């Protein structure tokens, strides 16, 4: 069973133009996260998909592994399926490129979930929140069953807190597993209307089936994704030294 | 494949004491269901279940069938699981004894549904609503999948309308059909977070991985609840006597 660490980087990004490449600490961003990737146990091959050259000249320099990809990719999942075509693997793990303090044990827990279930399609991860952050649109909650596979991923705050006391909650880690078929298959999905609605890509796979296995860790760091969070994250991996 | 059709009667209510022998144009509203509940094809028995001797007498006195259950029972399910043990059948239909206005056609396509897919455990039914109705916590909206596979029911409104001109809101209708085996292996199932937080008895089912299908109809009737409601239902059930002359 050979698995592939992916990492989504391309250099565009409205707030923050050569998003991979602003340095944190004397590293660039993908570097941090390269390096972590490295770390995984059980892991065969780490590929950065990029769409510029620059930085695909900028992994080189420090001696990872970059792949090319087009540029009219509008969802990294897509830029994974142009990945698998040219690289070979049974499991493939999508990493996002500006989450640079990702922890190499929750990897490693995501791998293992797929090993010990080879039905399994697709795994991800979530975290507990509390009431008040799982109000907020733009942290996406995700509800389980007891095998901890997900029901439903929203904006909306589920479960609704009818009985307040009893409502727990939990945040989705956009970190995937993707089983090889799985990835073939996917350009023959259509979008479905609760995807188009949430504006959440991974409510396409549920349209069609497909199950996903959310396996629970502690809180994750931010990412990078606005220059708030950027000088953020620079002041926590500077006092991680 | 034999069906039957169960229709929960309970007397207390706080709101409307005696819901059930209230009077719509000079019957009992536990009648008009049971009328309906007639009418509905492929059906074997129509049974009323109850926990107060004043509606298992008002039930016979217009001659349906009508069986005593415990008063102690916490949910309206497990009150289905009692009447199961005694009356036998592959299928049971448990509509709700407060909705006089319901459709015989909507039952006949949960049926169908039921018997065109031996594999499914239960069916349940649903209809679009707008927007503006689907921010009511008091409505239960479903989203479900390409196979009309219920994905998840919330009183949040799902999906979140992030891009707004793209969601389509469904109502979620409390009449469900269960095959025996489901109903027989419920009381074993251990009440989940989602169904104690959202109080929805249904999510006990999905935490357990059992499939719950939700077809589409038309919109319903008003179900009776509120009395501003109970003389739309009059009023609605007296213009539709006169519509069938």
């Amino acid at each position: 069973s050979k698995a592939v660490i992916v990492i989504p980087a391309r250099y565009g990004s409205s707030r923050l133009p050569g998003k991979p490449l602003l340095d944190i600490v004397g590293k660039p961003m993908i570097q941090h996260v390269y390096e972590r990737a490295l770390q995984v146990a059980g892991v065969a091959e780490v590929w950065v998909a990029t769409d510029d050259p620059r930085v695909e000249q900028a992994v080189q320099a420090f001696g990872g592994k970059a792949i090319m990809t087009r540029n009219d990719h509008e969802s990294g999942t897509d830029r994974l399926v142009e990945v698998m075509h040219k690289v070979e693997a049974d499991i493939y793990i999508n990493l996002q490129g500006d989450e640079p303090m990702i922890r190499p044990r929750d990897v490693e827990t995501l791998l293992q979930g797929m090993r010990d279930d080879p039905a399994l399609p697709v795994a991800t991860l979530c975290h507990a929140i509390s009431a008040a952050e799982a109000a907020e649109p733009s942290t996406v909650k995700v509800v389980v069953n007891t095998r901890q596979d997900a029901l439903y991923f929203s904006r909306s705050p589920i479960p609704y807190p009818r009985n307040a006391e009893k409502a727990r909650y939990l945040k989705h880690v956009g970190i995937y597993a993707y089983r090889r078929d799985v990835l073939q298959n996917y350009s023959q999905l259509p979008e479905s209307m609760p995807e188009q609605a949430e504006s959440l890509e991974q409510l396409r796979l549920m349209n069609a089936g497909i199950n996903i296995r959310t396996f629970e860790v502690a809180a994750t760091g931010p990412g990078v994704d606005t220059p708030a969070c950027l000088e953020k994250v620079r002041a926590l991996m500077a006092q991680e030294l």
